[PDB]
């Protein structure tokens, strides 16, 4: 369905990166945080529910789900906060692994790691299916 | 055409936001930032050109066009970048305005303000013609 995200944590160098897949296209979003708090996460759905439309959310874990502040949040931006990827992990790392060196900054490697995903043609890439899946929806 | 941007600054609480406006449709992408570097520039250019496909940047003034690290984020992110609104300036700071006071942070009311900007029926809203002019291109 063309409104369903999912939101996953990984970690790397002392920090948190917290993703958003658009389940039905593979395609990402995603930002570099000292550690997840319902605060961050909050902030990082309001993003990215005035960027997509953002229907139904699957929280990451319970501490997601249970929080007042994501659930504010998800009141605020119209989502439907619901409750309950490894391969997206393993090969977001790996990508940051491939252009670490170009960058100083971790948040700098993980938004090249995001553009190179996205733009992976596999031929359609996750950027032209969630566009071609949500015009259709409209 | 669906692939140009349009840079865009403005100043409010003594920080500045940064905007990214799809010419098309009317979209916005927006940032707060301490004040405008070459560095936060190049970063929000790198974030934006992974989650649309952008072709071309129309910088908000001379010293972004000049600035090698914004041209390096430009080639890293495959961007013509290109030289060279106000309406669209006071009606952000409309929206600011209005959900201020449900906002401890600035950042939150300027996410709140993209979120209410880009799901406004003018009936297509802006969100719902960037993916129609991008999903006509492919
Ligand atoms: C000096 C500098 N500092 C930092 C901290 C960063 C990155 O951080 C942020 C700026 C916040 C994104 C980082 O995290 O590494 C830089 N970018 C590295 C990542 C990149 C997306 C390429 C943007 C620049 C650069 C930098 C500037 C210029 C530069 O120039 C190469 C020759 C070049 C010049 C012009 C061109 F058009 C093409 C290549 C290389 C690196
Ligand atoms: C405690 C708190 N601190 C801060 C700093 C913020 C914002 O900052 C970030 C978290 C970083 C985005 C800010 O900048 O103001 C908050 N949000 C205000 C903005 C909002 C998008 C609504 C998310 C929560 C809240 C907060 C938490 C809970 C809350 O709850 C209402 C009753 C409620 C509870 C559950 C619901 F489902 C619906 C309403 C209200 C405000």
């Amino acid at each position: 369905s063309p409104g369903i995200w999912q939101l996953d944590c990984t970690h790397l160098e002392g920090k948190v990166i917290l993703v958003a897949v658009h389940v039905a296209s593979g395609y990402i979003e995603a930002e570099v945080i000292p550690a997840e708090t319902g605060q961050e996460t909050a902030y990082f759905l309001l993003k990215l529910a005035g960027r997509w439309p953002v229907k139904t959310v699957h929280t990451d874990n319970g501490s997601n789900f249970t929080s007042t502040t994501v659930k504010a949040a998800c009141w605020w931006a119209g989502i439907k906060q619901e409750d309950g990827i490894e391969s997206m992990n393993k090969e977001l790392k790996k990508i940051i692994g491939q252009v670490r060196d170009q960058a100083e900054h971790l948040k700098t490697a993980v938004q090249m790691a995001v553009f190179i995903h996205n733009h992976k043609r596999k031929g359609y890439s996750a950027g032209e299916r969630i566009v071609d899946i949500i015009a259709t929806d409209i």
